[PDB]
């Protein structure tokens, strides 16, 4: 066991899918996963291992902001044997031509955290997902009838940041989505020598809110589990 | 209801206890609240009120990180009444004079955040509790028997930190303990316009590597809650 | 003698009283001090030593901004055995709340010197008081009829401060007063290991930008001074 | 004409190849493209225009550093309709698992330069290549042969640098190569919306200094821009 | 009046010498200036004007640290409306050959203060004296048989800097003395339209440990403030 | 040879003036020297060594920005035996009057770049140049009967900034021209232990859209390459 996870090594597969959301983990095994076993409740933070399509594989949520994900992700590439984290996100939209429900894949993560910073000497980091990763998730997304968009998320510390101004700046420099999690998450997988990727469904624009309801949200968040369980299977091959 | 939390005005008492885990904010509720509900469990992010003695109080999970408290404190302040938070955590010390088990206030928060500087256009802001606050907890532990110690928190962004050289200066300026939310906590109640509080227990300590045992960890965290509880009800009178 | 201070070992109390002007330190050793001697008058910066209802007690002045008043606290405090700083000072307040005449006391102290960037790697250090002595004057202002305002101080590099924006971001953030010491003396106190703090009177308003009379001054300067050297009373029981 | 490039609309092509010596711009065309004709030398920096595989293609140096790339690929985009700068280069390996003479292929680029810091906020801006052609420069290689990695470069500003402890961090980090430009030509094409790439070759490794023969050094700059070339056709289809 | 300086437009010279002790500009005043004036004791900061070789020249302390300096200078500038500013001073070497009693004029002035970046949006704002002021000292020091030395200074916040090391980055860099002053009046000079220099002796070197006697500093002293005065008779002309 | 200069150590005189445009360096060896022979060629960076009047001077383009010229700086000063440094360009004015075709001698270069900032531990280095190779340059400018200002320039990063209203604070502090190498070249000489001086003539306005068209120049660029020529020889006295 680690400081924030009750298991040991075997419990998790080689590669995590992570929601912010336990509850969506549990949602995620419950609906995607065969044998589905929970392998931690620490914190509430629930994980679970499973199979799909004979494939073992994990999901576990992260919790909200890059302090949350970084000890999780973290500990499971040092302690648990993963490869490979997939977080598996909402994100904001400062993009008028970024649709509602799009899939965003993050081959970059932009951010306002310091974290990369007090890694790289006070340089830029580009904080990057692996290629591979991406290509594989571009490729199962095709396969279900998505294009998906790849570019940069950004990262924020603040779900409610004091500076407006900043959605702008992001939309000048062809940010896809906003969300809390990418650059800490490709900052600890290149620390500790492994790979990860962000995929995030589209969930509303920044500027001007837009309604969705519970059943579009369920659907859309499927869509990007599978496309983040069949992703796995093509970088098996 | 606000974006995280699945309540009404009225569900929150106006002071709200906070715990980083979920499952500690239950234990609180079922251990020192009478008449206890559940008012949230948006994400696991479990919530109470419920009364002690005779005083309407709440106790919810913030979860780790800057970013996670952030959210939920400025949820609880600008939505839900809140006038007061109390952060009820753990913390590493650095000072060889701070030992296990000690009761932390924090009257100020250090940090490795960007958060503050964002809100402060880059010059230094000194996240600070609230005065009576800190006096009403230094007094309810004298009370209870405990010598708390006041002084300086540092909140940082990364549990797992590269930049170990870090310790030896919170060391030299005197900080108290190592956490991961008081800073944003003080920030957000200096925004938003309330009153805060972290107080920690030490347990571990980051100079000599020691570690706090189960019993250990849970009588002290025992009393933590019962000076913060005791606290509010100076504040009262 | 120091490198700014010609006295011995002996010649300062243990706690220094330190407005910024010399001839108010004059004042304090004339007005409030019995059996006052001068102590120190290298450049000018005039030190005095007396008793107070019997406790020896210093004033001396600290001359204008953090780089000042930085190198005769170091001073006294590594090579003259002072246990204790308070300032004894003037600020202009933000909020229109904060009332002309009203006394502020700085448990924090933000600022837009780098010095504490310096001492802390980059780093938030939250500048504070010591607590005691934050509660010493509370409880002596309350013995003196006068409710003290608690809560950060902003300690400015520049009296002629190019960003006149700032005070819209200070006064949402809550900021007491602004004055250009507080935050450096804490460094300081921090540092060396001592203890200090900042005791101001709102001489005037950014925003209702109202003056007194030359009696009011006085009475309200007396009554600051009057709070200090009852605090040290209440310390030394 | 533009302030750097005597050339009018037309004269280049949608696509244009940057070494940065402008020597090897006159090498590839004179190499590669068939009817090249000289379509700038303003400050010796050649410029031509030619077909490959009946492809309207361009090539053109653009000089050492951030600042000299900066304007050119600017210029070129702006005033000449330039959708793809592909970027054609050597880097010095910090890995020692990273080969002399590999190819590597930014997604994305590091720098200790302040231009990105400058558009974005003084956040991070993670400097990415676009995917695609990212996508085909894999592809193209794949069909020559040869497995590209693909991850992060570092853009340096000093060839010269007074931290020699940066390249410990950069191969810390995963770094696969250092270069001057990468960083610089991603941002310029997210500020004016176009897309880039940089490839290079490994020309050493910047701790251990190790030898090639003339034939080595052609065949893998000849294989680089055949890389370049071929995936400019694969983006066409 | 300014709350600083007591005295009325018409009281200074255009031309203002300034040591950091007012006692010394006392001693100026009495040793050098025919029939001076005192016209201000505001603080202690004393001033005087009196004439030289039929020239009017004030004299006034300026105070220790750039927050200190630059509430004196800019209230020169903008309300007596001074000209030109000479700080006369000295400082600390760094280089194995800068000597004790050499005379160092600084061109330029580097600091670690904030202020000036606060002023130029962060960058780097070389603070710079004026260029006629600098060969005009330069020549009133060769016709006095005194070879001076023309390069940065270093202007420090801390007397007692925790930071060691930046000794050996001054050396590395060619600074020729370190003081606390000059990066702050170069910088009001230029926010305000004004002129200034600073000249500085060698009084202590950081590296040998030695420092300068006491008939050595009266006798340096003197060269220094003739070389200030004989400079303002060559700009007059 | 070094990695961007073909030649060997006497190939060069140990003053070298650079414009950033090789082909500019041609032209003054063809124009104002005798006997000249071309001794660099590599990246087209002509390079030239003659004699004026007998006294033996090189010429040689440094290319656009910091990055380029510090490399070639760097390499004639630690490989060449090259002590002097004259940087010969053009800069744009943000001074009404300032004004087209004057001669601008940079004493200072600010600066946008993080060259000297990772020089110098992040704090403020004032680049400046040579006091007697600036003195040489007026004295020589004077005798030839050609008007020339002396102060600060601002060495930019970016041709194309994202950030206008810099310019407006440009103007403010009273830089005189922006080019986009000064501030580099002045850190190489420090931290390489040699000389350097930038003089500029006013291309465009930056305010007053006009600049020099087609006409202007020869003769404005002849009359700084000639105050630069004649000041060596000044300083050879």
């Amino acid at each position: 066991a680690t400081p924030h996870i009750n298991a040991e090594m075997g419990d998790f597969a080689d590669v995590v899918l992570m929601p912010g959301d336990p509850l969506r983990a549990k949602y995620i095994a419950e609906t995607f996963l065969e044998d589905a076993r929970e392998v931690n409740n620490v914190r509430g933070m629930l994980g679970f291992t499973g199979t799909y399509k004979g494939r073992k594989i994990s999901v576990m949520g992260h919790g909200m902001g890059i302090p949350s994900c970084s000890i999780y992700t973290k500990e499971l590439i040092t302690d648990f044997g993963v490869k490979k984290i997939i977080r598996v996100g909402s994100c904001g939209a400062v993009l008028p031509h970024v649709k509602l429900r799009d899939v965003v894949i993050g081959m970059g993560a932009c951010t306002d955290s310091k974290v990369n910073r007090i890694r790289f000497k006070d340089h830029d980091f580009a904080a990057i997902a692996d290629f591979d990763m991406v290509r594989n998730a571009v490729d199962a997304a095709k396969a279900l009838g998505i294009d998906a968009r790849v570019g940069n998320l950004f990262s924020a510390d603040l779900f409610y940041s004091p500076d407006g101004e900043m959605f702008d700046v992001m939309e000048k420099y062809g940010i896809l989505g906003v969300e809390m999690e990418a650059a800490g998450i490709y900052g600890v997988a290149a620390e500790f020598g492994a790979k990860a990727l962000t995929i995030c469904t589209v969930s509303d624009h920044i500027r001007t809110h837009e309604q969705t309801t519970a059943a579009e949200r369920q659907t859309t968040f499927n869509d990007m589990i599978k496309i983040a369980l069949e992703s796995v299977l093509l970088g098996d091959k």
